[PDB]
């Protein structure tokens, strides 16, 4: 019981930092700070795993998170956010965690720092599946799809739920697509520049690792020890975004749980 308290509060003198509220200064006051991890985290809700080991886990990730952060200055409720999503059944992935971490500890915004993560997330993912969507219809109608000189040109509004440029140029999804390279082409008549499904795949201004000697067309075979073709390559960037992209998108109902605990916790700690 109270050993576990005691050991996660010694854990803010073994990281050289301050906790305040947030104006409260609060670092020193370890009494105080024993009853807000009391309050917050009740014993059984802890986690130790049946050998323990799962508490070893959690204190190692929450150590981890207080020598990452570049602040010496933690808010408190940034700390008990690490707390919360470290050494609970409610505990989310290292990198969902730092988003809410940081944007709290330089008294931001948590929710729509991940909010805006998630869209950025989102977009990479929508741009994807139009490459896959594309890279599919044209081994199913013909057996080979270019991704040069005659992609779909992925800049393009239409694509992605807009109806009006200037909106577009707001969107997660176009500050994506504007960091990539463009290619020329002809179609009909003139000339016109776009973002070739190469331009996008090969870049490594996205959340996603590049694909690194794209060729400009991919085909059924046409007469090893050769690696992938394209529609695999580019599923397995699309199924590990998807899986980030959920994980994000969940961590939002998670925050929103912890905001009002925390608000509930707070308010009934402002008279003892």
């Amino acid at each position: 019981g109270s050993s576990v308290l005691e050991e996660l509060v010694q854990l803010v003198a073994a990281a050289n930092i301050d906790i305040s509220i947030k104006n409260r200064v609060i670092t020193d006051d370890i009494e105080l700070l024993k009853k807000i991890l009391a309050y917050f985290l009740p014993e059984d809700a802890i986690l130790k795993g049946g050998h323990d080991n799962q508490l070893q886990n959690g204190i190692k990730r929450v150590k981890e998170f207080l020598e990452s952060s570049p602040n010496t200055q933690w808010e408190l409720r940034a700390f008990m956010a690490v707390m919360h999503f470290s050494l609970t059944a409610d505990r989310i992935d290292d990198d969902i965690l730092k988003v809410i971490v940081d944007s709290m500890n330089h008294h931001g915004d948590a929710r729509s720092k991940l909010r805006e993560e998630l869209a950025e997330l989102t977009a990479e993912l929508k741009i994807y599946s139009v490459i896959q969507a594309e890279i599919n219809k044209h081994l199913s109608s013909s057996g080979t799809i270019n991704i040069h000189d005659k992609s779909i040109n992925l800049m393009d509004k239409n694509l992605y739920g807009y109806t009006d440029e200037e909106i577009f140029k707001a969107s997660a999804e176009y500050k994506i697509l504007e960091k990539m390279p463009q290619t020329t082409i002809q179609v009909d008549g003139s000339e016109k520049k776009i973002v070739s499904i190469k331009d996008f795949l090969g870049s490594e201004n996205k959340r996603t690792g590049a694909l690194g000697n794209l060729k400009n067309s991919y085909s059924y075979n046409k007469d090893s020890d050769k690696s992938r073709p394209l529609n695999d390559l580019v599923s397995q960037k699309t199924t590990q975004l998807s899986d980030i992209t959920s994980r994000f998108n969940s961590a939002i109902e998670a925050l929103n749980r912890f905001i009002q605990k925390y608000d509930s916790v707070m308010q009934r700690l402002l008279d003892d």
